[PDB]
């Protein structure tokens, strides 16, 4: 997509060269935001074909509000094997802070359901968050949240949705949430009988790992061709009830997928 | 300044009505980022006096981890009276999640030092973060905090920093949050032996109250003047040390000041 395109030549043309965690070597600039428009078409990558599979069933396991990669597994989706014990646990990741966040007195909080009531409710809200940055509880994940935070909003009956990303892999990990969330809001307002808006993304660390520098040059000099878009074959009783049958992404003409090495 | 006036003519020019809790109307953008380079001069609004005490005071206050307005008053501050109890609390706000974050299992977690720690230790960390959004205390709460969520970052020898505010009233709330951030990202990079970076803020519900639309159009008809310079008359031992008498700020020649109504 030009957006995303534009982000990475930022990333080559300004970043500054970071040693990182996992002693990779990163480019990297702080700070960024890019909109887009759902109502033009879904937002996944055409530059190089993307694997929708995982990026459907990953979704629908956070919303179970789980957190052992048994179910991923089942569905062929791999993403999360590098991190999850040996018994395929994470700790309490995305899906148990989405669904069950523990307050300091024992009680859980849904924060699924807590959204959903308030875009029913009270769509003006400017309270429609859900958070998935729980310091007390940080560490013990397997790893801290890169899509940490996000929050809903409602204008003009339209849904929009802004992510807050603290690290974002450029190449590899970006082109996936961007997805997820747009998928989300589709899904979201679907469910409150909202049209859908725009997604925003803000990030803090966006960063291009090293060994990566020439499958994003190769990326970089191919032609953006035109958004698909998403096709939601049955409207389920609940945001919850939503199965990987019941999506299908129309009009998607992808140039062909880059293989890129992970960085654990 | 520049970047302030041109966020309220976007949020004049592309607005949505929307309705608010207080009950008093608004403009309203979803969405929004602007920078700030520190090293350009004290973001501090000149096209109308701002109160210099009101921000450090409070700053202060939030590092001391205190959350009841006694201090405050001792020092004539009493931006925080609306919200305030009839024993001046205002509940586990700011504060409190900053100096102790509670945990689930008894523990509570110092998001200030244990920043501190990574800027001195681990610079280069994508984990540098500071959450005032704890799901699970909301409740207790006073008033759900705005200015959720903030991000450190460092390169070059200069420390930077993200912040997301949720709900931003532009033309009361903005000037005072901005000087309050920049402010901290000083004391930070001077007990970090660190130079100043760039201040990014990134807002989700941008809005104008009703209520001051005149006050805005006037203040849009000026001419912004040259930024003041913040001057630190000394290191203390550690950042719980700083006083009120420490901050010098120089060259501040603002134009009159509006006044407008707060809306509770
Ligand atoms: C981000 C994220 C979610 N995930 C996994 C995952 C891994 C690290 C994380 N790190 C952090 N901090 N938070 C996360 O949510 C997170 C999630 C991803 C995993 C792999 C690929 C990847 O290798 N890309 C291939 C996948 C191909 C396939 O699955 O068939 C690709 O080319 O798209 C991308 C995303
Ligand atoms: C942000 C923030 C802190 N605060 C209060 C305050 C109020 C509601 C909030 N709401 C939420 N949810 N989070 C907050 O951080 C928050 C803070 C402010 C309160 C009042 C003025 C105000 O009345 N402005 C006068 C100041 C006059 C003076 O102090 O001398 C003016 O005319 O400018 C500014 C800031």
């Amino acid at each position: 997509m030009k957006q995303y395109l534009e982000l990475m030549q930022k990333v080559l043309d300004e970043g500054t060269q970071k040693n990182d965690r996992t002693g990779t070597g990163t480019l990297s600039i702080f700070g960024h935001q890019m909109r887009f428009n759902l109502q033009d078409g879904f937002p996944l990558v055409t530059t190089k074909r993307c694997h929708l599979r995982s990026i459907i069933h990953e979704l629908l396991w956070f919303l179970q509000g789980d957190t052992n990669i048994a179910y991923l597994h089942e569905n062929n989706v791999t993403i999360w094997d590098e991190w999850a014990d040996e018994n395929g646990d994470l700790g309490p990741v995305y899906g148990k802070q989405w669904r069950a966040w523990p307050t300091p007195d024992g009680r859980h909080i849904d924060q699924i359901t807590t959204v959903l009531n308030q875009l029913k409710n009270d769509p003006d809200s400017r309270r429609i968050i859900v958070s998935a940055w729980n310091v007390g509880e940080l560490d013990k994940m397997a790893l801290a949240p890169c899509h940490a935070f996000f929050q809903f909003y409602v204008a003009d009956g339209k849904l929009s949705c802004q992510l807050y990303q603290r690290s974002c892999d450029v190449f590899l990990g970006l082109p996936f949430n961007i997805a997820s969330y747009a998928l989300l809001v589709h899904m979201m307002a679907q469910q409150c009988d909202l049209e859908v808006g725009d997604f925003v993304w803000t990030g803090g660390d966006t960063h291009l790992y090293s060994n990566h520098m020439d499958q994003t040059h190769l990326q970089l000099s191919r032609e953006p061709r035109p958004l698909p878009k998403l096709i939601i074959k049955r409207k389920p009783e609940s945001i919850f009830d939503y199965r990987f049958e019941d999506f299908e992404i129309e009009g998607y003409d992808p140039h062909p997928g880059i293989k890129a090495p992970v960085a654990i």
